[PDB]
């Protein structure tokens, strides 16, 4: 009555966090699979009858309303960006993040972060809008990754940011606090450091990094024409979903043809 | 008192459809530019004070609510897809659409359409959901294009589709009709033809193609495991915005760092 690795992997695809089912109790694979298949078909039928919204889409909409209502302008900027942005962000051609970049043709890449486009918007909008400038964006970003439990190659970033008055550590933490309180997600702030921005305030849920946040100014500002105080933070939406729904693997949360709202589509 | 091409191009960037300003009345460039700059700064200040929603984001949300309320499941599938999907869609390696594909690395590409991922979802969901299967997706798609007035290289597609009962020409036209009536956009349906799907019902606003729609079955179905009647239609959101806002160029509607809700960001 032992299960093979293939059998265990199939049952794990079909298992969901709310289940409490022992995969190696000695019940045969056929019965465990049939039970989980029936649970998951019922779950998908209930989604189709009663809500029909995609978790990533619904969370984006929820986050958008939060930031629009707090005075931030909603941005939708290019996902396909100049490759020259990477070197200008101080991503040394090197190894690290630089090796994670998906190149497109000769001179383009898929953005790995929203920051460069938002920096350009802060600079441009400061010529027309009253102080402070508050903007945010949600959308796809791309990195080649090796890991699998907390990393996706195609994921969804929120970055909000502000330039002008009010760009203090305490106001940044207060926005993060109000935001994650709105989502019902507990967290702590820990110092960390990265090659692009320097010191970061990392927003942690246990050992899971939900965000890196930054208080400017930083030396990179000159190369982007940023010449005022600023604050900003980038969050992964699939990581937020992973926490909210207690997923074991971030792939449950991803754009995917393999899962719908964390339910296997292989039924 | 004549304007150069550079001067005329600058004024056209700053002009908006609601203006009624003659660029070559003989008023000097400096006064025309100052007047338009003041109008556009006021327009952006009003957006920032009172709405703050991005046109593409807001239209996606409006469309999503429409289709969710009509019983369609909201899908968010990969934008970065296998290159093998292109050949399997019958996009002959050839010239035409095939030359329009943005390749990523060796084996991936940016999707040029939502159809292949939605075909996979229809097939998979038919194993779990009751007839008919109704799904839709909105999101970025990518084509190398030459044109500039009605084409973008990075644009936003809506595709809705249905499989099972009810997949008739009359029901397809009725959905299109209810949808564009909800948006307030007049249209007509004209026959056309394309290499992937064959005969299409093209949804036209004047000479502007808003959508191609298709009544299955088609011979491509076998290669995607589709084995029931189906209907579907793909719409460009920036083209819908172009019509709604009377933009002269689709770039006003695009993801862009150069325009915000059709207003130049170069102020
Ligand atoms: N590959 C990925 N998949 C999913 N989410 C990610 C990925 N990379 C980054 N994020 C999310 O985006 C946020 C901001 O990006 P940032 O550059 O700080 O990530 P990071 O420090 O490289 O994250 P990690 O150390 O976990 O790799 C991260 O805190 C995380 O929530
Ligand atoms: N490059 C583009 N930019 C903006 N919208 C586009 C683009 N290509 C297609 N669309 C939109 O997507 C819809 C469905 O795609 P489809 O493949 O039918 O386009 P198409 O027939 O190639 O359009 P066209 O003949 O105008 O090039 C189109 O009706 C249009 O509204
Ligand atoms: C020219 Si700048 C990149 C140095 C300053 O202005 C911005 O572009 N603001 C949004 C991004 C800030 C960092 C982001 N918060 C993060 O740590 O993920
Ligand atoms: C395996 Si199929 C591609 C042959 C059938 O099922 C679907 O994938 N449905 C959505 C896409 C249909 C065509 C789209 N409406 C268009 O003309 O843009
Ligand atoms: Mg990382
Ligand atoms: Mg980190
Ligand atoms: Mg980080
Ligand atoms: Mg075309
Ligand atoms: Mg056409
Ligand atoms: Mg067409």
């Amino acid at each position: 009555p032992a299960l093979t690795k293939s059998q265990t992997d199939r049952l794990e695809v079909l298992l969901n966090p709310k289940d409490e089912i022992s995969l190696n109790s000695g019940k045969p694979f056929r019965e465990l699979e049939s039970e989980l298949l029936s649970r998951r078909k019922k779950d998908l039928q209930q989604i189709y009858a009663e809500e029909r919204e995609n978790y990533l889409g619904k969370l984006e909409r929820e986050i958008t309303r939060f930031f629009v209502d707090r005075g931030f302008l909603e941005i939708k900027s290019p996902i396909l960006i100049p490759l020259e942005y990477i070197e200008r962000m101080g991503i040394d051609n090197d190894t690290e993040l630089s090796k994670q970049i998906f190149r497109v043709d000769k001179n383009f890449c898929l953005r790995p972060m929203l920051a460069p486009n938002l920096a350009n918007y802060l600079r441009k909008l400061d010529r027309a809008l009253p102080d402070p400038i508050k903007i945010f964006e949600i959308g796809p970003c791309y990195r080649k990754e090796s890991d699998g439990k907390e990393h996706l190659e195609e994921f969804t970033m929120l970055n909000f940011c502000q330039m002008g008055s009010g760009c203090t550590r305490e106001n940044l933490e207060s926005i993060i606090t109000d935001f994650l309180n709105h989502l019902g997600i507990d967290f702590k702030i820990v110092g960390d450091s990265c090659m692009v921005f320097g010191d970061t305030l990392d927003v942690m849920h246990g050992d899971l990094e939900l965000s890196s946040a930054v208080v400017g100014p930083i030396p990179l500002d000159r190369e982007w024409g940023i010449d005022k105080p600023w604050i900003g933070a980038g969050f992964g939406l699939e990581r937020l979903l992973k926490v909210k729904h207690d997923f074991k693997n971030i792939k449950r949360a991803a754009r995917s043809g393999s899962y719908y709202n964390g339910i296997s589509t292989n039924l």
